[PDB]
């Protein structure tokens, strides 16, 4: 269509700032109670349990809790069908299930097993009366409302925001707490960032790397999923820590790079790496670290990936339509 | 410099070094027996609260096997501190008493060294699975497990990756005191020899003109899929991407059209909805779907124990991908993007 604003993906992504504001207001005391309980009985480590977009949120959760609380974060394996020669030793661990609908039988079985093993199960979940919420020791509703687009947007940003409020309150980080009050306005600014250069440059694309590292890796993972689902583009997320492998093998004219960088110039590789990509004739866009894509000013560095994703949703919505796809309908059913 | 021929798959360093893998595993198990018994007894006497792995490249794929191996066999949660998924700035994590396993062929990577120093300073027990025994990584470690793979001159790692999987398996067998797994390890070198003879020429020939591909694995097989995808990228200039078979509704199915190639690695003992359930939709969408394991159309060697199956799949895959690289005009022995013949 000729009006990018007319998609549900656009309307729902635009809601994210209001979603985050009301989520933090509604969940404040519940999060404080959970945070106090974790300080009183510190878990030995954390486990995230999630699929799809929610697992890309778990990637961000890992970075947040490892860097801010100093706790190791592992991933559960809900739908892998492992047979345990030994029960998994989860006693006292914090077991974080992230799920939009909270109904996946695999997630439920994994959460039940974690509880039986003595873990504390918390659910970051949008559907508050879901089977997962009923199971959890503590429920953190995402408060994202209904998503009618098949493309997840505000629900993913809400998952990141809930992890951030958990980290802020658990840590008692007064600086991050103050930045949470500023985060909705920053998301509103991020929604206005002009990423038309990458929309225009990818109309004819057939391959892409989305690079990220550390704080922004989960955002790169989600961006690549969005390119696959809405644009029928083989975008692949890749850690810039491993740029000497896949990206150095394949980046070329006709195989471009979108990089999410932190202000310390990490997330795209070194200057020499980017220069090699450019010398090959590859298009390279970078959001962050003075890159050629404009980004909103983050009120706290840990907020930055939410802003990056908020900006990217507008660019990818526009790109889907330019490529002849309706981002509100499933792949293979959405060519216009 | 080594000289090869595009018309002779047996002429590459990748072929010669992958062919060594069985000999490597046999001698590694013999040379490391006493060290492994000592380490395993010490871990039983002081059980760690959990495990953390740390690795780069193909070693990270081996660490992913280690996750599912130790979670299912020892019941220990395994997390990653690999540079791929970790912070730029090595910092203290709450690791007191945890087993911190670093896997590295050369043992020199500065950020692996920093992460291991951080783990030791935080009270972790650092063990290094390393091919270079006098490397900085080995010197830091509390226990060194040499891979005994010898010199690997191909840019494409083969025997060092298989040796890393094997070392994890011997550790798990000795630590768990699993007599059936111990006995199976005696048969593993010969099973690798059988795997090296499996005929995958059909998928080699089928992918000569491919541009994009998904490699699928699950649990114990996920690291194998990741290793295969990396080899496709580097040796063949093919945009292959690895996915967990549990995630196909979040990415891979979106791109699959008629003829889109999918290579699925299956375990021999899958229960419930597994690889065949996922391959079913791929075939309903007309993808070109190959499967190794579970009665699929790419033959695999009989596994002496299900935990061995991913090693046998990769051993076979290495022959197929070496041949595919040559058919596509590339020397798998030379660096990525610089290896067109």
């Amino acid at each position: 269509l000729s009006d990018p604003t007319s998609t549900l993906m656009f309307a729902e992504a635009a809601e994210a700032a209001d979603v985050v504001a009301r989520q933090f207001s509604r969940n404040h005391a519940t999060m404080e109670t959970l945070a106090a309980s974790l300080r009183a009985a510190p878990p030995p480590f954390v486990v995230t349990c999630a699929r799809g977009s929610s697992d890309h949120a778990a990637t961000y959760g890992k970075y947040l809790l490892e860097t801010q609380l100093g706790l190791v974060v592992a991933s559960a394996s809900p739908s892998v069908g492992s047979v345990y020669a030994a029960p998994l030793q989860l006693r006292g661990a914090l077991f974080i299930v992230i799920s939009q609908s909270g109904k996946s039988p695999d997630l439920l079985r994994n959460a039940e097993a974690a509880k039986a093993a003595g873990a504390r199960v918390i659910a970051l979940v949008n559907v508050e009366d879901s089977p997962l919420a009923q199971l959890a020791d503590t429920v953190i509703p995402l408060h994202a409302g209904a998503e009618k687009s098949v493309a997840a947007t505000k629900s993913y940003l809400a998952s990141l925001a809930a992890l951030l409020q958990l980290a802020a309150y658990w840590k008692q980080d007064s600086s991050l707490r103050a930045a949470l009050d500023l985060l909705p306005d920053a998301l509103r600014e991020a929604w206005q960032c002009d990423w038309s250069a990458v929309t225009e440059g990818l109309v004819e694309a057939t391959n892409l790397f989305v690079l990220g590292r550390g704080l922004g890796l989960g955002a790169a993972q989600e961006a690549a999923l969005k390119f696959k689902e809405t644009c029928s583009l083989h975008a692949e997320a890749y850690s810039s820590a491993e740029v000497k492998h896949g990206p150095m093998a394949l980046v070329d004219r006709g195989f471009p790079v979108l990089a999410f960088a932190q202000p310390d110039e990490t997330g795209a590789g070194t200057r020499a790496v980017v220069e090699e990509f450019t010398a090959r004739g590859a298009q390279v866009w970078m959001a962050g670290a003075g890159g050629n894509l404009p980004v909103a000013a983050a009120p706290h560095p840990l907020c930055a990936p939410l802003l990056t994703v908020q900006s990217f949703y507008r660019a990818i919505n526009a790109l889907a339509l330019r490529r002849g796809f309706n981002p509100d309908l499933p792949p293979h059913l959405n060519k216009v």
